[PDB]
């Protein structure tokens, strides 16, 4: 089923363009992320500080055609720093998920443990 899994992961990420844009204006705009409220889709969540920035998607929530177990989290995190642009990075949760490199989109590839 890794390839379903894959295609709905990344549909998952037209959940979040939205949410990535305006943490990316508030960060143009000087604000601290962790102090917004932000307009999104439901089993998202969002979470910073005035230094960066996290979009967490629970796919069980997002995608439950797909997805079942509440461990299957995929992971956005944001930055600027002086040296590049901002960037974000994908990451999947391992601890007890369903999540490994064959079924996430090579983007996301990436490790954390929830």
């Amino acid at each position: 089923s890794h390839m379903k899994e894959r295609a709905a992961i990344i549909e998952s990420m037209n959940i979040i363009g939205n949410v990535k844009a305006s943490i990316q204006n508030d960060i143009n705009n000087n604000l601290d992320i962790s102090q917004q409220t932000y307009d999104t889709p439901t089993g998202v969540t969002v979470t910073g500080s005035t230094s960066g920035a996290t979009i967490d998607i629970n796919l069980s929530q997002t995608s439950p055609q797909h997805f079942t177990n509440d461990n299957d989290i995929i992971r956005l995190s944001g930055v600027v720093v002086s040296g590049s642009t901002f960037q974000w990075t994908c990451s999947h949760n391992v601890n007890a998920s369903t999540l490994t490199a064959s079924n996430v989109p090579h983007t996301c590839s990436s490790t954390f443990s929830a």
